[PDB]
């Protein structure tokens, strides 16, 4: 197996003024991620809002990446719901697509309650689409706050087609056992964009996260400044990340990051309920804060 | 409006050996809960795994209980989905049944961080079934912790079909703070069977509850003790209700509550993924103690 | 062994301008005590500060209290502080007054990981006072969430001069199982004043509290009407008790109450840092809602 | 003001048979700490066990400490205590040694509730100290959740001898913007030992933490190949960190810590209530685990 490298961008799903589906903006963005140097997709996720859309547009917005990408980014399909009837249905589907693997986040209502119960979980998802790799997508957000070095090494066992995890925790001692796990078998991209230097410290290879959308140029480079040794650059650049984040704290990660695609030509539109919309001043305020953080490239 | 009174058991939903939902079983659950005394139901909740269920199948589940109960229990019906369009797919088929009112859990991925986001939210939902009554659940579970009080206080003015909120909390500062809000015009329904004497002892009318489903009698024993101020009666008769609630501790309060209903001649199978099934052992093992807890009474 | 009945006050630590003890208002606290209907005092605990004085300053406070209550009230003494060494210390001097009990609160920082553990911590204090009863209080604000069913169960064997436990935990399924621990035993003060009657509905027979301090009449009229079964009149004294908390969520418990010992003629001063101070215009609105409120009696 | 540089152990307190402070102990930690390569220490902190001394052991310690160091290390006193006479009696006898700075952890009972309220804590203890430095100690443990970069750019104004604050946390983000707090006027060194090249690759320049009791030289070396930028030796040598921290999560942080001192031939005894001693057996096997880690090196 070859482990990602570099960033995979969790792309969002636009909407338009009516909240249905906008197919053309997905299009665009995919074209947008390609000519900014990200290497993969990581589709229907958090920053997808792919548990805002039904099973029927899940169905349809991943068959849009696959034909909009042509071929150029690995390309990951978040199956994941509360209902394993929608997620079985999203998996069957996806095995029938041309991409690299399905995943799916730990269900946040009735929680997995230990290790073999989440192997379980995801043992049953991972065979509805035997042809492709499985990751699991670890997010705290989810509430399921269970042991994932472990997670992996009884999942090897129970698992045929596991590829690994994404890391999306901030918790390192647990993300290098997880890269040592089963003698580093598995594949663990780092999913906190700004820690990421911190993650490369430690042996991180890749990263999926919401920011490589719109500032993927900016990353390459504290990757390659790390890369070189020049930790001064990357102190600087992080410098830049942390007025990025910033924005996203004021005005909410999905909704800014949305209105950051403005950057790049791209209408992604509002978030859905129960995630709430900016106003029209917030949504001026969001792209003048994310110019003035000064991480935009006039370039490819 | 009258408030509800009594009981109102959050039914389980039926699968059989091929995790189907099980129509026939559904018919049977009706029949025992009007024998036993229960006053109405809360249904497709969190006892009915109602996520687990894709929207098809909560839509027919719907429609079972409403003719299975031949008008002689109250019927809430829980829609609430991670998707907003899901959501309203099954509000819209509610409002469409002959039932009392439509309900919706606090979204447990992106949990409104506001009582003003949460009013927006339940606004969207209680608007697609206007005809029928509005009952948010407020679950603890869902990781939504906002002011209860506030929520019903904001939402008078904006939602014209609010009936109240149940309350699975113990928290009864804040149960007593939402029996009075707007000079005590809501409906709040206690949902932590094993603290009923504590609410009905600071207001409680009604209770909804998982454990109804099969102890109701016994718990129409507690309510009457209660009235008479016949403390040592309710004292004893919580005794039962404690071995009870330890078997759902030890054995998972889904799955034990199922295999409890074998006690009424109820075959309703094992839970779904996430929830793990029990054991062949464990099952006799969850009806032996259910018997020696001593709440059963040999009678309707 | 006698089980405390009716209201246990947990008096303040007055405080001079200098923020030294003030001894005297120590002793106009007693005496208002006992004529408010109080039948025991739980000295140095949460609302006492008794953590923000200092070895020397709680053994003086301690004989304070036994001096001015004059036999006329049971007493119970906190001794619980980080170092054990000061543990100890203030429990050896404890086992020389004329006292009822001393009892230590979970330490807060390196938390006791077991309930054997927190059993042997107990058993180390309690050995101190042989000649006394020892309660555990559970505080929910130490971060001490271990079983305390179990800690009973558990202590009985290693504890010759186990009381009890006090408990101020909101969970009424926990607080009926420690009721009902070895056959009903032990002694369990309820602690939470604002789900009194919740707790007397499930069996307490004494209330451990602050607002005991300045509003014990109107709580022991709560305690007779739910004796009688007169619920109207509970619920009517509860809306007074609910706009009481109210003063206190919005000004600080220990500051508001504090000021509170105003309506009795007494000047407890502010709290010690880390609790802040509240304002003079602050102090004035905290008198006025207390007086709004309307739970005083123009008698004793 | 010379930001610390390197790495600050935070010493354990060595008890003896009795459980009393062994002070001649203390003499050899110091003497090993200077040979091992430490740069400074951090004395009646977390590791040290301070806040289970009493005050008068605690003055006797930092005196020890003092006396033990030759002037051959910086010194920082840890005094936060609960009562805030025993902190600013203890700050006032540290404001009369030849040390850099005193310091104080969050309070965990009552936690301050705002930036400024734990601006005001700290104002009042630094200025007990005024001759020497002051830092914060942000410790997670202590549950005081309050944003950080606001406590710095607050507490510029208000504290004259503030030095910056100890970082006891996981969150790279927050330490990133603390970093650069008031144009990085601040002194920030980071405290999760097995984060060490995540906190170097965003800009620390120092670390406290236990583990430098013991494996000062192993860490050194991995400064010196993260600084070189080889990447590949600072992965090797984390695989024999995570190995020692396995050793810490099975055993205990204190108590593991403190008998791998026998590793330098130090006796540092038992940890004190409410930690728990280690069985004779599991004293012979985390010197064996710790062994097996192989981050030793025979030499200074």
């Amino acid at each position: 197996m070859k482990k990602l490298t570099g960033l995979i961008a969790a792309p969002h799903t636009p909407f338009d003024s009516s909240s249905n589906v906008n197919f053309e903006e997905i299009d665009k963005i995919a074209k947008h991620l390609i000519n900014d140097g990200v290497k993969g997709i990581y589709v229907c996720g958090t920053t997808g809002e792919g548990i805002h859309c039904s099973v029927e547009e899940r169905k349809a917005i991943a068959e849009r990446w696959v034909s909009a990408c042509n071929h150029k980014l690995d390309i990951i399909v978040h199956t994941g719901a509360l209902s394993i009837v929608d997620t079985l249905e999203l998996t069957r589907h996806a095995d029938t697509l041309d991409i690299l693997a399905t995943s799916a986040i730990g269900p946040c209502f009735f929680k997995p309650g230990s290790v073999s119960d989440l192997v379980e979980y995801c043992a049953t998802i991972a065979a509805a689409a035997p042809s492709k790799g499985f990751y699991y997508y670890h997010s705290g957000m989810s509430g399921v706050n269970l042991n994932m070095e472990e997670f992996l090494i009884q999942a090897d066992k129970r698992i045929p087609n596991l590829s690994g995890l994404k890391f999306n925790s901030g918790d390192l001692y647990e993300y290098q056992r997880c890269l040592r796990a089963c003698d580093g078998k598995f594949d663990v991209p780092f999913g906190v964009d700004e820690f990421l230097p911190g993650a490369l410290a430690v042996g991180a290879k890749s990263a999926v996260g919401s920011t490589y959308n719109y500032a993927a140029p900016h990353f390459n480079s504290i990757i390659e400044a790390f890369n070189k040794g020049d930790h001064d650059a990357v102190f600087n650049k992080m410098t830049n990340v942390i007025e990025l984040i910033r924005v996203l704290v004021e005005f909410g990660g999905v909704a800014a990051g949305k209105i950051a695609m403005e950057l790049h030509d791209i209408n992604a539109g509002d978030p859905r309920l129960p995630l709430m919309p900016l106003s029209a001043e917030q949504k001026l305020t969001v792209v003048e804060k994310m110019r003035a953080a000064n991480f935009l490239k006039h370039h490819h």
